[PDB]
């Protein structure tokens, strides 16, 4: 069920994109750091524990759901002086107790396969 439209929303984790770009790229919404973080973690916890790593994966590398239209969902693209590799490295740490501290399918707050 961990697919956009099903257990995962279409265009997943809008606020996490911004928090990732704010930190790495320096460009983001005009919101205080804690607010930026909170909104990201909120959207993340609203996703079933089991689908949480998949969601990160989609936000990082994007996804293409089958269908007549099928548009590219998520994915972190390059920003002026902010390559996609920098953003990805930080995005991978979102579930960490350091960041959002949320449990995945493993029951532990970590996604070992996400990065790379």
């Amino acid at each position: 069920s961990c697919v956009p439209g099903w257990a995962i929303p279409h265009n997943p984790l809008p606020s996490c994109r911004w928090y990732v770009t704010s930190r790495t790229c320096g460009i983001g919404p005009r919101l205080p750091w804690p607010e930026l973080k909170r909104r990201c973690c909120r959207e993340l916890a609203d996703i079933p524990a089991y689908c949480r790593c998949t969601a990160l994966s989609i936000l990082m590398d994007g996804a293409i759901p089958p269908g007549p239209d099928a548009q590219l969902e998520g994915r972190l693209e390059d920003l002026p002086g902010c390559p996609r590799e920098v953003q990805r490295g930080f995005a991978a740490t979102l579930v960490t107790e350091a960041e959002c501290n949320l449990a995945t399918i493993s029951g532990v707050a970590e996604c070992p396969w996400i990065l790379g």
